[PDB]
């Protein structure tokens, strides 16, 4: 049994100060007052530096040698681009990177751009630039050299897991190309040659008896905290679609975040049969969303940690760990418990697809799975009942991906 960490949006917000001044508090909560704003941070307000210090921290004392980390990104706060320039950009990367280099320092990571990694956010484009250029530098001890050249061109590559794992992959995407706000990749219908590049990798994966786990920041399909909301342009998450149909088989797991809340998609081929399930992992950064119509949608700072097979990748359960920030903020130190083991969650043997769907038929159909799974969604910060718009709005988006099933899903 092997472990490795999946930890995403930690969401630094380099300016946040305890301050009796509530609209000086950390710029990322705009201009909604913080008031008795704590050190460990606020739910307005994305991670001061003590946070994501903490989960670091947090994370060696559970696992100080997981087989590697996966890191799927987003590391700077949300704030107008004029706030945050490329050096900033920059140098917040790089900080966080050494931070996890300093407190894992002989462990693999498996390292993804968010959407907000870049200046201007969300504006990745399809070809080098001096953002990826750098960050292929801070990335470097990570990445062979096959990957530290794809990378600099795309910010996509893959590498092989070291052992003991028996024959696994990890390949890592640059989603932020598929982004409907991202105007860089407007018109074109392979930015980057990046899907052609993955069904090549993922024939290659099959060829030579492979598993591969898929990591990103964006996600395909629907936000299950609103209705209707979409992150890939359509023609995108079409193909997406395609390459895991296509390719499922040599793909144990997909991992990916961006949302900050904690929830999952499934795959389902044209038989009807449960194909894949992707796990998206909750984020460190506890910042109440500003994304218009979502009600109350802050959530406590989360890790995760998963256990796999080292021999095929399967995985064999996961464990989500969180901090809960209104009571850490009275205390002296953070510290930190578990939220959750999925086993034990959904009474399911393991975290394959096959246990997932059984997790989402649960889901659906029994009121206290359905309030577990919706208090977890938040990291356990809000434990309010999920009513039947609630209901209908994470069902759907856990089971349908494509845009014109998850839309007659919502009908119900
Ligand atoms: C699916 O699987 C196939 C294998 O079946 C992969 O194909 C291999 O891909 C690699 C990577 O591109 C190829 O290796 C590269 O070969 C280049 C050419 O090498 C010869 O020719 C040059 C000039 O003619 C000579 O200089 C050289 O000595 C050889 O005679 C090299 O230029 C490449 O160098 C790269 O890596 C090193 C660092 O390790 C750097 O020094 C270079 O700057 C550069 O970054 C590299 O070695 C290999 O030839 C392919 N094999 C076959 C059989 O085709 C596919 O890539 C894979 N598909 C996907 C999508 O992953
Ligand atoms: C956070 O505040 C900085 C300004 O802080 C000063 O510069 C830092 C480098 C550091 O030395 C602090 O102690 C200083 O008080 C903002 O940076 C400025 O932003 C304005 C635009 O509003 C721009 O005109 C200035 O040139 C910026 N200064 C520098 C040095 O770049 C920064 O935008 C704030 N960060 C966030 C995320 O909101
Ligand atoms: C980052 O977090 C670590 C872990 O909590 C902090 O290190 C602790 O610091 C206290 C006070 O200096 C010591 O009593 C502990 O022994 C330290 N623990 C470890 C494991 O080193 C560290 O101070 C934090 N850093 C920042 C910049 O906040
Ligand atoms: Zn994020
Ligand atoms: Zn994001």
């Amino acid at each position: 049994l092997g472990r490795f960490w999946h930890i995403s949006d930690l969401h630094l917000d380099p300016n946040y100060t305890v301050s009796k001044d509530p609209l000086q508090v950390c710029p990322s909560a705009g201009s909604q007052p913080v008031l008795n704003a704590g050190p460990w941070g606020d739910y307005l307000c994305d991670s001061p530096w003590a946070l994501i210090n903490s989960s670091l921290y947090a994370m060696k004392e559970i696992e100080p040698k997981p087989d590697f980390i996966l890191w799927t990104g987003d590391d700077t706060p949300h704030v107008p681009n004029e706030s945050l320039g490329e050096a900033a950009v920059l140098a917040i990367v790089e900080r966080l990177t050494n931070l996890i280099k300093e407190v894992f320092p002989d462990t693999k990571v498996y390292a993804a751009l968010g959407n907000h990694d870049f200046h201007p956010k969300n504006q990745f484009p399809a070809q080098s630039n001096r953002i990826y250029n750098q960050v292929a530098e801070l990335w470097r001890p990570w990445l062979s050299n096959e990957s530290y050249a794809l990378f600099k061109r795309g910010a996509f590559y893959s590498e092989k897991l070291p052992g003991p794992s028996r024959a696994g992959r990890v390949v890592v995407l640059n989603t932020n190309l598929y982004y409907s706000n991202n105007e860089q990749t407007a018109g074109m219908a392979d930015p980057g040659e990046q899907f052609r590049w993955l069904g090549d990798v993922l024939s290659n994966a099959s060829r030579d008896g492979e598993m591969v786990y898929v990591i990103g920041h964006v996600p395909p399909g629907f936000f299950e905290k609103t209705q209707n909301k979409a992150w890939f342009r359509e023609s995108f998450n079409e193909e997406y679609l395609k390459v895991i149909q296509k390719h499922h088989r040599v793909i144990a797991g997909q991992f990916f975040g961006h949302h900050h809340t904690d929830s999952f998609r499934m795959f389902y081929d044209n038989t009807g049969a449960p194909i894949n399930v992707m796990f998206l992992t909750p984020g460190v950064t506890p910042w109440k969303t500003t994304l218009p119509g979502v009600v109350d949608g802050a959530n406590n700072p989360g890790i995760r940690i998963f256990e796999y097979d080292r021999a095929t990748l399967n995985l064999k359960d996961l464990v989500t760990y969180f901090l809960n920030l209104r009571q850490a903020n009275v205390q002296e130190t953070p510290r930190w418990e578990q939220e959750y083991r999925l086993t034990e969650a959904y009474q399911v043997p393991d975290a394959s697809v096959s246990s997932m769907h059984t997790a989402l038929t649960r889901i659906a159909s029994e009121p206290h799975i359905l309030q577990r799974y919706y208090v977890y969604n938040s990291v356990s910060y809000n434990h309010l009942t999920c009513e039947d718009s609630c209901r209908i709005e994470h069902v759907c988006a856990i089971q349908h991906v494509a845009f014109n099933t998850y839309a007659t899903c919502l009908h119900g």
